[PDB]
């Protein structure tokens, strides 16, 4: 009962108001052959949207590193928005260095599909992973009640950018695979002829003509997409309230 | 772009083919007092998937614990699903105890909006996260060349039964968020008289009137989470592939 | 209440995904001079299924001598298509050559009229017989429970190129009719002038002006038509399963 | 294309005039507890159509036996089908016994799509085969060109007949199926418990869990269904044009 | 309650099947110059429209000497028509020499409004006259129990061709009105100035300005339509049903 | 084109104005259980059409001793209508005893359908003839050029009251039918049965089981519709022109 | 209710038949610089409308002074028209010498909304006023049951003459208006500009600056108008029933 | 263009405001059994409007007499009514007894199609004659430049009464016809029997059956209806604007 856009299109041509100007979606990264995250939050001087500001602002220098660019959203005005960045700078000594979208009448909202029933005025908690081609590539819809896991946002750009460059799929938990651990897979057989030469190859470990693998990321590509899922483990050395 | 049910909706009424029988949706589920999690698979012999199948098979007692049920959804036929569940049980060693839909016309996919632009003929990776009242909480959309986190499923999911359960809202990266750490946000004042009674009471830490918490999750509601996060981090001790 | 093509339509233009590639229908098999026989199936891994598919195979050198290809046809995917081609190789001993288009929207099978009463998700047992035109001969529509006699499908398309080549009709039962025996039939008059004519001329044998026949076809001709029958008639010498 | 009734739907409700009488379809048949076969051809007076109108009058007593009423098709007129009827049995010396319909404007002839591309005005040879509940079991849509074998028919009912009494799926070209011979298909498993109950209780012959059949068609059953197919195989001893 | 075409307007165009070839009419008569008479009866080996077809046969050879042809039409087929005539000429010692159209989906019949509510599926026995220009000059509507007389038909194209060719309307009854005789109308002046020089010139007899005649008809134009209608009159010599 | 009403249909529903006053048709005729002919004329005061009147006049007997009443029909108005009528009864001698209707916007001409396309305004010569049911019979369109013959009307009328009065069929031209004379023919048979009960039986002259035929008029029922051709075939004793 | 064309618009273009021809309206009479009065009367041989024409036929020669030219307008045909013009010649000895239009489908009828609830099929008394330029400048419409005043319409025609020569507006009952008499009124200023300017000129017998007038109207107009009023108010010398 | 309510329809039911207040019409009147002339006028403050108000003032008591009330119409607002009404009494010496309708949105004006192509904002002189049953029974549209003839409107309602009351239809300019002079015509005969007792019975002066009168009116109702066009003819004693 909601229309959005999906995986495998070129993410909707909009013009948007953020607190660092007006920017054409998705042209302004595109040009600048990035990727960008796109994600939602109610309201401003909401209190999980504040956290999950601050945390991928803490994650900010790792999201530049991939070539991602980051853009909130959200049915405020640039001067709520504004006010906002300003106090968790001054309250949490937390600089939120990237725009958030100032969508009043929930024009952008509608377009992306982010009013759901729990609530009709402000948006989900929504995350549109979007390539350098422009093309979303994974949606997320998180609630009100429930931040997100941004460093599962960093292993899935980290993982895609990886497949896109390796021309691999990614196996379930990469890079600590059950079946396969750090092992990427090999697109399967189309047709009875390549499954008949791969099985006879011998190039690739394999289960079956349809599942095969090799381990063709670097070690260091490994360890930093195991390093995002480390830190979401790890209990945070000090809490930012103590000092704020 | 395509239309998809919403967070804050109750599941859409409907009878699917499983390799287990007939059910409805999501009434077989709600009358047990059972969450369930519906994740979708373009295709069954398809090694993404496989490694899916066998990850959610691991954590099935995980999910069980949490009162949530698992049932799978692909565009293949009953058949197809009891030969592949039967291949991985010989060829990886792990039974796949829960069932999966059969979905011959795609007629369960265009009902929860699964067909995106990847593929006209199979579905994405879709998430449906339903509470025992029947209530979609959470929607993840993967796309086919990359596996799900599937420890942030179990998160999602304990987190939720959390804030239900102790009537909060649950900060970023919970339990491990850098402002709070396992600390739990009480929602805020929605009017200038709580507001005012909020920041005169005293009764919780905070850091404004409309950012308040408190830590009223037991220890072992937090360990349970935490342990899902360092299962995702840990790189496995065995891989299944040299089980074979 | 359903739709179909019909006899004397050119096949329906169409991209296909089959176990063997993508191809154009009809024009891959008009390129090549060949009629093909378009059949359906409701799911692979289906027993009646099985035995249609290993008859088709022990018949393939027929079909080969007539100038005809096969194509197979279900709503199941392309893997699940090779997976059960490689059980039927493995346990009956029969290698199946042919392709099978995967059909899973059923897409095609809506295109095709395909989608009976019997079952909304799975195919009725249709057969297109196809000439090298890409024009549609004849049409059968048998249902789940029982499998087709693919003899008669020979003596079709045999039957059918003889009528072409002679310009002939082919009677009742042939080349076994009880009237005029291996006997084919002329086209009849259509005016009061070629009647007069027909019934002057002595040319043919008539039982009337509307009702003249010759007998034209090769005795290799009628001896193979006949043999297709007497197959169909014979108790097999030795049961497939005997030997798996 | 053109609309047909389906498989598994009711014969569509319809009041016919045949050169016996009005009657209403299915009823006249449904209430007599009888199948019927109603088969189209395009016009009186066309000799293709009377080899088939012969062929059906030499195996009325076959249909009997089954309990099968035979009605036939055209767009002519009641008294050219009394013309024509009086015509075969004056010039081949065979009486048809059953009626035909006189379908003048089309109606009955658009309502079951019998109209296809070779000719906007006459009927191609299309074949309904309707079981005693009035529900559609079997189509087949034969050519103008091309007469049928009406052995095939006997062989479809007499087949679909054991299935129902039996509860059995009939094999490719039974009884003379090349893997089974004479077996009958035990309807597939449809759960996960009801594959290993199967392949566990040794009640049946298998090649796998979904392919599991017995031989419960008496001797007299097997012999007459082979019957019909010797008759289709052998040439006739003594051909009808002869005495004439 | 049903749609026919009108006097004055072209007769429609259409291409026929007749037991002579396809023809388009009215084009097939216009080429050669003629009038033709489209006449249409309910069905082949019926008593009443055979004494038709006789009946237009003995007259045949005057609507010739006028340039005018005949053709017939039924819901019949080709082969029946061809059937009948032959029985006609047999039994009745008459040849039929016009064609008959054939039009079994009654195509022909709807577009001329020949199906009324005395049969739904037989044309009633409608008369169209149709001029050498391809324009309907006068239409007959006879039910299925009452045949025509023809001599009528003849005396309407007689009349018409006179009134044509000498610019004059014919009185009731022509050649035998009994205010005039064989006297032909003079068309009325249109206006007050004609009205007065017409009743001032004493060019014709006249009852008053609107009633004018003469006799420019030829004693053998007159003699002929007398002919007609004592032919009509007269109880004939001999009965064809005493010499057969 | 244009509609019109259907033999075998109840004359239409209408209340007409005439110069005998305001009646419902076919009621008024039913009512006193009557046949009518309605028959149409452009205009008052129109040659052709006063020859008719005095025909219809002279007939006027005629059709009373058939319980047959008269009424006529044009687009002028009833005092148009009175005129008329006097200048007749005046000028030419003879009265005209029928109503005639007034139809000045042509609200009865379009329901009759009796506007063609010689004339926009004015009816063509049109004629319906109804029995005492209030059921069209026959209908006859003349054009404005062509008067009726209205004899012919009188051999209709009595035609059709001697079929429905033996039960039976009236042969082309009766009673001077070519092939049986004064003969009637017999209801053919519609079933086989009746076919053959009917050739088994001699209760009839018969050339067919299709054509059987009798002599049930009586010699006054003969006479009399030959009198009414003899009459037509008739030149006048004395033209009315010379009494004036 | 019903449409009608109206004060100011152009007479609906409209080619119509008349006693005297086809014209087109209003071009006929604009090609000349004729205004004319349109009237309709409900039917021909009616004693009102009979009235109306000799009162028309009687004042023609002052309509021709004024080069206003006359058209009547009924729903009889042509033929009625002269029939009634030549009984108003004979009976009355008055020459109606103005064509009628024929309207038999009431087509000019409904163009001009001349058909009201008195009668469905015969036209109202209406009177259109065309001028030169063919635009309607006054519309009468008097009931069946009373005559006009044909003398009003000769005051309208030349009041109105007047009023566009002199660029006046014609007070109430002019020429005999009870403040002004034969004055006629300046059309009023329509600025303050004009209001003052008026009232300062001095120019103009004024009551006030919207009411000025003065008395350019010349004797001999002045005393045509009063002749109009005065006939109409004489009573006739002589009745023309009494010179019959 | 423009809709208006038609002769012999009631006067559609209508709430309006006039300067005596709030009336229904028709119903206001009825109630009274009193006729009404309703007239328009295009604005308060012009001339010819004002003419008209004196014109229908001073013929006050003629209507009365007649039981007629008057009402007046323009787009004006009540209290431009008072003004100009108070203005005329103060400048020209009358009192306007009858009230004027406030039309500002003309409502009224478009329910009585009072609004012409002259101008899209102000009304026509539009005239309704009502008579006591509320019916409409008379319609005149004079322009805005050209004054009524209110004497006219007083010899319609006076014939109107005249002619009801006395069974009798008003000849063209009566009480002074040129044919009859004050008789009144008897309603024409409308079937041919009352056409002969008509002409048979002496009863009336007549011309031919449809035109008979005699002189039943009054000499007091015929020299009442003289003085009105007596009144309109009279060169006025003394003009208003002397006594201004």
């Amino acid at each position: 009962p909601g229309s959005i856009p999906l995986i495998g299109e070129r993410f909707p041509e909009m013009e948007v108001t953020t607190d660092h100007g007006v920017i054409k979606l998705p042209d302004h990264y595109v040009s600048q052959g990035k990727w960008f995250v796109l994600f939602s939050h109610p309201a401003d001087f909401t209190p999980v949207s504040t956290t999950e500001f601050v945390s991928f602002a803490r994650r900010y220098e790792d999201f530049q590193r991939l070539g991602v660019d980051l853009i909130g959203l959200s049915v405020d005005s640039v001067a709520s928005h504004i006010k906002w960045k300003e106090w968790i700078e001054r309250h949490i000594g937390v600089r939120i260095p990237f725009p958030i979208i100032a969508d009043p009448q929930g024009t952008v909202a509608r377009r992306l599909g982010l009013l759901h029933a729990e609530s009709a005025t402000h948006t989900v908690r929504g995350v549109f992973i979007v390539d350098a081609r422009g093309v979303i590539r994974t949606m997320l819809y998180y609630p009100m009640e429930l931040g997100r896991l941004v460093d599962e946002i960093l292993r899935i750009v980290k993982a895609l950018k990886l497949g896109d460059s390796l021309k691999r799929a990614v196996p379930a938990d990469w890079p600590n695979n059950e079946i396969i651990g750090e092992g990427l897979i090999v697109p399967p057989p189309t047709t009875e002829d390549q499954a008949r030469a791969r099985m006879e190859s011998g190039q690739y470990r394999s289960l079956d003509w349809w599942f095969s693998w090799d381990t063709p990321a670097s070690r260091d590509d490994v360890e930093e997409a195991r390093r995002y899922l480390r830190r979401a483990a790890e209990k945070p050395a000090k809490l930012l309230y103590e000092e704020a």
